[PDB]
């Protein structure tokens, strides 16, 4: 069920989190290479239904186990700092591979096309 849902339920907010990444990063001490970004951090930068870290993350998709170390409190979003991608990590109730909705801030290639 969540196999199809993961896409949609996360997708809704996934855009939002990256809309917040572009906000977070553009606010950072250095936008060129900001720190690890999380939902709890993206809270102030969210234009989407969110207020503080308790608000945002609870307002966002929540993963089941947290076995992926998503950093986002019980939430299905964890950003990759290596390439600087907005990943949405859904740790399923199956315990299998987590579901991802990705966005590329740095787009190290062909502009993510």
């Amino acid at each position: 069920h969540q196999d199809n849902a993961r896409k949609s339920r996360i997708q809704s907010e996934h855009r939002e989190l990256v809309s917040a990444i572009q906000s977070y990063i553009g606010a950072q001490d250095d936008p060129t290479n900001p720190s690890e970004i999380t939902l709890a951090k993206l809270a102030p930068y969210m234009s989407k239904n969110a207020k503080n870290e308790d608000g945002i993350v609870n307002s966002l998709a929540k993963d089941k186990s947290g076995n992926s170390s998503t950093s986002a409190p019980g939430s299905a979003h964890q950003i990759d700092t290596t390439n600087h991608k907005l990943i949405s990590t859904f740790t399923p109730s199956n315990g299998g591979q987590a579901t991802v909705l990705t966005y590329d801030w740095s787009a190290n290639g062909v502009n993510s096309n």
